[PDB]
């Protein structure tokens, strides 16, 4: 629950990120380091409660984050900080670095809001995914109880209704985001403060618009197990262990299980046609266009990015890819919305 963490300052650094911007704009990588080491002689995590330890991940994270902006890995500097990391770690079941997560909605709103630079291009990511986050995580808890109800059930089309208008907030995360960060700010400014961070004999990517959870969305919706070997299996298969633990079983069974859309591809196909089972099918299509409403600006501005006038240093999103990726999820729920289409036909 994200109000309860976003109030909290378990490392009492409220002041230092006032101090952050400016610190990151003089590259005055010494007060960093010197708040690292200071940090894990004036904080015994393992005392903390999971709330305390996830806004300390959010915290440390970005220190962290802007100690590899810098190109110095930043546990192989503070080594101290590989045993409280993994004290955190514990606490919190997740990987001890911050995600998107601890980056939007467990983000403070307003004076204590934690960001990396003075440039107001930041506040297009931050906003993005923290209105993204809860509407999608609304939507997925909605679309998983679609798959015991019938098309026939009023009850379906209503849970499918809901599920399309929460994703929306995904749609207005994006379009808040192409409003408020310039490509070319984001690349030279932004993007080298999401990179991997090597902590215990492993790299952790950094914070992501990939982790807000609308992938969980697609699996259960209609990847389910039918792309066994595609690319966009094995991102979430890398992504499945950065989720909250809350969403990790969900996303585990979807990927093992056919889809809603599939199934209901076949229930179509072999029950009494009704005027309720074609709205119930057309609110699964409902649902594929917001995410397309989403997906088609987000391809735009990734691709203005990472034009050879906009990209700087990069070729790559902070989870290793290219717009190759996107271009493969769009064009897989483009495909989708073809074949309801279809069906719908006639
Ligand atoms: C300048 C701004 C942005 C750029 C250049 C950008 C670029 C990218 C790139 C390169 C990827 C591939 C994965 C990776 O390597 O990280 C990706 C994936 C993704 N990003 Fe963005 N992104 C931006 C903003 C956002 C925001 C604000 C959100 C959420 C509100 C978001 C949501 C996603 C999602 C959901 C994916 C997974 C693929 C998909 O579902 O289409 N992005 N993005
Ligand atoms: O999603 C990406 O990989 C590039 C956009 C991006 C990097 N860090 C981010 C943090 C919050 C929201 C979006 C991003």
């Amino acid at each position: 629950i994200s109000n309860e963490i976003s109030k909290l300052d378990p490392l009492n650094l409220d002041a230092f990120f006032n101090q952050l911007p400016s610190l990151n704009q003089n590259l005055e990588v010494s007060l960093l380091i010197d708040k690292l080491r200071e940090i894990t002689k004036s904080y015994l995590p393992t005392t903390f409660s999971i709330n305390d330890a996830l806004a300390a991940t959010r915290d440390l994270g970005m220190i962290m984050s802007s100690v590899r902006k810098l190109g110095i890995q930043p546990v192989s500097a503070v080594s101290d900080l590989e045993v409280f990391l993994e004290t955190l770690s514990e606490i919190t079941n997740m990987v001890p670095r911050e995600t998107s997560y601890h980056y939007g909605p467990w983000n403070p709103i307003g004076e204590r809001e934690r960001r990396f630079t003075h440039f107001p291009d930041e506040r297009g990511l931050i906003e993005g995914v923290r209105i993204a986050i809860p509407g999608i995580e609304l939507a997925i808890r909605e679309i998983n109880q679609l798959s015991n109800l019938s098309l026939n059930d009023p009850a379906f089309e209503s849970l499918a209704k809901s599920a399309a208008l929460h994703v929306y907030q995904a749609v207005d995360g994006i379009g808040e985001t192409i409003k408020k960060t310039d490509p070319y700010v984001f690349s030279h400014e932004l993007r080298p403060f999401f990179d991997p961070i090597r902590i215990g004999g492993k790299s952790y990517i950094g914070a992501g618009g990939g982790q807000i959870p609308l992938f969980v969305v697609d699996v259960k919706l209609w990847l389910g197990n039918h792309s066994p070997n595609s690319e966009y299996v094995s991102f979430i298969k890398d992504s499945v262990f950065y989720l909250p633990p809350e969403l990790r079983p969900i996303c585990v069974d979807s990927l093992l299980e056919p889809s809603v859309i599939n199934q209901k591809f076949a229930e179509f196909g072999s029950v009494e046609i009704t005027d309720q089972v074609i709205k119930g099918m057309e609110s699964l299509l409902s649902v594929i266009q917001v995410l397309l409403k989403f997906r088609k600006p987000h391809f735009q501005l990734a691709q203005r990015t990472l034009s050879k006038e906009n990209r700087g240093n990069y070729t790559t999103g902070s989870a290793g890819y290219t717009n190759s990726f996107n271009h493969m999820v769009l064009e897989f729920t483009i495909e989708v919305e073809k074949q309801i289409r279809a069906v719908l036909a006639p």
